[PDB]
C-alpha cells in the first residue's frame, strides 16, 4: 500500500481548502527581492517586518538577484531553497533527530545559539503557514512528535519507534515485564553541546527505583523528556507564526499522518544523483553488468528500501544537502563507492565508514537482485 | 523481465575483458585539458593528434579548466559531456530517428553539413572505442540498425518496429497480403534539408508496380534505403575508428541487444528534474493529493511506461539536452503542465503543443494510478 487514507486525505483536503479564505482586503503580490547565497537572512527580516499577517496571502512574487519566469515555479524554489536552510541544524533551530536519520526536531538549546530564538520559530511558523497556504512543500521531514504537538495530541511510546528502535524495543520490554532486575533509576543522561548532564524525571528522582507499580509513570516521563518538555516556548512561537496563516481549527482536521503530507509530501533519494555521484573499483565500472543490475535493482526498490540502502551502506538514511558529491565518510569527503569483493554465494556487506558496498560480482540480475533486497533488510 | 539473457551477457562481458589487453608498451596516462564550454572542437583534436591508438589504452587523466577529484569519475563526466555534443544532431553527424523518438541515427547528409564529416565520425568511433575499453557508458541511443551495422548483420523488416510502427505495419501488411489495391511503384520520397526528392528503388523503378510476385525485394529495398545503403561511407569511417582500439571480431562476440547495453546502458526520464520543472494549472499546486499521487504513480512506472507518458503529454519520448528547464512547445519554451481538467470518471487528456496534462482531480490514489496508466497504453 502507498498512500492509505488517500479518500480521507482528499475529502480533508477539499474541506480545508474552501474553507481557507483569500481576503480581497490586500495588496495584489507580496513582493520579495533575494540572494539565493543570502536567503535566510533576508527572507526573515522581510516576513517578519510585515505587521498585517494577511498581507502575505497574496500572490507571491519572488525574485531572486531574473524576471522570465513562472511566479508559481519560483516561489516554490523560494520554499525549497529557505527550507533547506531554516532546517539546517547549522542554525541551531532544528537538528537531527539520530546520527542515523533525517527527520528533524526542535533543537532544546535553540535559546543557546540564538538569544532572538522565539522570533526564528515564529518566522518559520510564518513560513510553514505561508507553505500550506500558497499549496507548496517544505523540503525536510519533522519527527512524528512535532506533527502530534502541531495538533495537541499527546505524545506516546509508539511514537518512540519511528524516532529510535532500539530505545523503543528496551522501553516496549520493560512495559511488558517486571523491570526490577533493571535497577533503573526515575532520573536520565542530557547531553548539551557535549556536556552531559544527570536530570530528575520527577522530583529527587535519581534515588527512586522503577518497579511494576511505577513503570507507566517512568516511560511517560522519558517521553516527556525526550520531545515536549524542554521545546513548548519553541513550539509554542512556531505555532504563533503558523497560526497568522492558519486558523489552528482548521489544520486541526488533519491527523499527524495526513499533516506530514501535506506539509512535506514523501522522503525518497535522487537516484540520478546517486549514480552520478558513485565510484567503482576493485574491477568494476559503469558499464559492468553487476553495476547496471544494481542500478536498475535499485530504481525497481521502494522509497523505504532505498533509503535503507543508503542507510546500510554509509551508517545514515540522510542525504548531504548538495546532494550526492558531497558525501562525507569517517575520515572527510568520500564518495559512495561499490567495490568487488567476495564470491557470488556471498551476501553484499558495507564499510559505513567508508560508504563504501562490498558487492559480489552475482552471476546474474535475478541474483543480485534477491541477494541485495536481502541485505538491505 | 529486466534484462533478459543476462547470465549470458556476463559470460560474454568476463571473457570480452579477458581478451583486452592492455600494453605495458605505453605512457602511464593519456592526458586531456579542456573547457566544458568547448568540449567537442578540443577532444576532436585531441584524440586525432594521436598516431599510436594504444597510447589512449593508458589511464585517462582528463581535467576541466580542478584537480581534487576521482580520475575515473571526470573521464566519466568528460564521456557524458561529449556525448551529449557528438550525438547532439546540430552537429550535422547524427540526426535524431523520428519527432516522437529519442533514438539516434547515421545523417547521410553528414557530408553536406562538413566536408571533413569522415575525420569526425572515426573521431567518433575512437571516443565510443575508448569507452567501451574503459569500461564507461555513452549518452545516447542509437537505433536498433546502427548496432546491427556495426555487427555486419543483416539489416530486416523487424528492425522498422522499433524505429517507426505505422511503416512497420504498412510493411508488414504488404508481406502477408496482396499487394496489388496499394498501387505501389519501385520509388520512395527523400527529404534532403527540406526538399523531397523521388529516388528510384531499383532501375526506372517510378514505373514498376509493386505485386505478390515482387513485393519482398520491394520491401527489401526501402529497408536498405531507409538504413544502410546512404550511411556505408559513414559507418565505415565510424568502425575504422571504433577498431583501434577494439578488434572487431571481440565485440563481434555480442549480439546487437547485448552491444547496445554495453555500450549505452538503459534509458529512462529523471522523475526530479521533471518534478522540479513542472507547472500546476487550474487549481492543483505541489501538496495537492492529486499531484502527489500523480508523482509516485510515475515513480512506480517501469522506464518505459514513464517514456511512454512524457511521450503522450508532450509528443516526444526525448528530453531536452539541458533537462525539463529546457522544455519546448509548439510556441516555444513551454515547461511540463498539469492543469486540473474533467470529471472523475474520465482518462487524463493531453495537449501535446503544450506540454500539458489535463488530470482529472480522482478520489483515491489507486483510481489515479489505474486512469492514468490507462491513458499512458
Ligand atoms: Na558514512
Ligand atoms: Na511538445
Amino acid at each position: 500500500l502507498y498512500f492509505q487514507g488517500s479518500r480521507e486525505f482528499k475529502q480533508k483536503y477539499d474541506y480545508f481548502r474552501k474553507k481557507l479564505k483569500k481576503p480581497a482586503d490586500i495588496p495584489n503580490r507580496f513582493e520579495m527581492k533575494l540572494h539565493r547565497n543570502n536567503i535566510f537572512e533576508e527572507s526573515y527580516r522581510r516576513i517578519m517586518s510585515v505587521k498585517r499577517p494577511d498581507v502575505l496571502k497574496a500572490r507571491l512574487w519572488i525574485e531572486f538577484e531574473e524576471k522570465g519566469l513562472d511566479y508559481g515555479g519560483v516561489a516554490r524554489e523560494w520554499f525549497f531553497l529557505l527550507s533547506k536552510e531554516m532546517f539546517n541544524p547549522y542554525y541551531g533551530l532544528f537538528e537531527y533527530s539520530a546520527t542515523d536519520n533525517y527527520t528533524l526536531q526542535i533543537n532544546p538549546n535553540s535559546g543557546l545559539c540564538n538569544e532572538d530564538h522565539l522570533s526564528y520559530f515564529t518566522f518559520i511558523g510564518r513560513v510553514a503557514g505561508l507553505a500550506v497556504f500558497h499549496g507548496k512543500l517544505l523540503d525536510g521531514f519533522f519527527i512524528r512528535p512535532f506533527y502530534k504537538m502541531m495538533l495537541g495530541k499527546q505524545i506516546t511510546l509508539n511514537d518512540m519507534e519511528s524516532v529510535d528502535s532500539e530505545y523503543y524495543n528496551s522501553l516496549k520490554w520493560i512495559l511488558e515485564n517486571d523491570p526490577t532486575e533493571l535497577d533503573l533509576m526515575f532520573c536520565i543522561d542530557e547531553e548539551n553541546f557535549g556536556q552531559t548532564y544527570q536530570v530528575d524525571l520527577k522530583p529527587n528522582g535519581s534515588e527512586i527505583m522503577v518497579t511494576n507499580e511505577n513503570k507507566r509513570e517512568y516511560i511517560d516521563l522519558v517521553i516527556q523528556w525526550r520531545f515536549v518538555n524542554r521545546v513548548q516556548k519553541q513550539m509554542n512561537a512556531f505555532l504563533e507564526g503558523f497560526t497568522e496563516l492558519l486558523p489552528i481549527d482548521l489544520i486541526k482536521i488533519f491527523d499527524e499522518n495526513e499533516l506530514e503530507l501535506l506539509m512535506c509530501g514523501l522522503g525518497d533519494v535522487d537516484v540520478n544523483d546517486w549514480r552520478q555521484h558513485s565510484i567503482y573499483k576493485n574491477g568494476y565500472c559503469p558499464n559492468h553488468p553487476v553495476i547496471q543490475w544494481f542500478w536498475k535493482a535499485v530504481l525497481l526498490m521502494d522509497a523505504e528500501k532505498r533509503i535503507r540502502l543508503l542507510q546500510f551502506v554509509t551508517g545514515t538514511s540522510r542525504v548531504p544537502m548538495n546532494g550526492f558529491a558531497e558525501l562525507y565518510g569517517s575520515n572527510g569527503p568520500q564518495l559512495f563507492t561499490i567495490e568487488q569483493w567476495g564470491s557470488p554465494e556471498k551476501l553484499p556487506r558495507a564499510h559505513t565508514c567508508f560508504n563504501r558496498l562490498d558487492l559480489p560480482p552475482y552471476e546474474t540480475f535475478e541474483d543480485l537482485r534477491e541477494k541485495l533486497l536481502m541485505a538491505v533488510e
